[PDB]
C-alpha cells in the first residue's frame, strides 16, 4: 500500500527565555490531517530537530499517538543555551509522520515544517503552520 501524498496544518508554540537564553518550543497538536475513508486511522507524530545537526542530542520529538487525527502534544520544549543572535545560525525544523509499521523507520511523511529562530514568530502564542509535501527544499545561511 502507501499511497496518496497530502498535508494539514500543526500548531507549534514557539517562545524564546532571553531570560537563561533558551528557545523554547511547545508541540500543540495537528488537525486537519489526510485519513482514509473506510479503513483506519494512523499514529501521527511530530518531530523536532534544532539544527544543525541531525541525529539525536539536541532532539526533540513527542509521543506516538495512536488512532488519532487530531493529535495533543501540547508537550514542552527548551534549547538552550540559545541566544537571539543565534537563531540567525540556528534554525528550527518540525517535521509530521505517520508510524505505519511498527518497530521500524517506515515513515510516509506527513509534510514539513521549517521555522527560521531569525524570523521565527516568538510571542508565546499558537501558531498553525501549513505542512509542506514536496522533496527537496531550499537551505542558505
Amino acid at each position: 500500500g502507501s499511497s496518496g501524498s497530502s498535508g494539514g496544518q500543526l500548531s507549534i508554540k514557539l517562545w524564546f527565555d532571553k531570560v537563561g537564553h533558551q528557545l523554547i518550543v511547545t508541540i500543540l497538536g495537528a488537525k486537519d490531517l489526510p485519513s482514509r475513508e473506510d479503513g483506519r486511522p494512523r499514529n501521527p507524530y511530530v518531530k523536532i530537530y534544532f539544527l544543525p545537526d541531525r541525529s539525536d542530542k539536541n532532539k526533540r520529538r513527542t509521543k506516538t499517538v495512536k488512532k488519532t487525527l487530531e493529535p495533543k502534544w501540547n508537550q514542552t520544549f527548551i534549547y538552550s543555551p540559545v541566544h537571539r543572535r543565534e537563531f540567525r545560525e540556528r534554525m528550527l525544523e518540525i517535521t509530521l509522520w505517520d508510524q505505519a509499521r511498527v518497530r521500524e523507520e517506515e515513515s510516509e511523511f506527513l509534510g514539513e515544517i521549517l521555522i527560521e529562530l531569525e524570523t521565527a514568530l516568538l510571542d508565546d502564542e499558537p501558531h498553525w503552520y501549513k505542512l509542506q509535501t514536496h522533496d527537496s527544499g531550499p537551505s542558505s545561511g
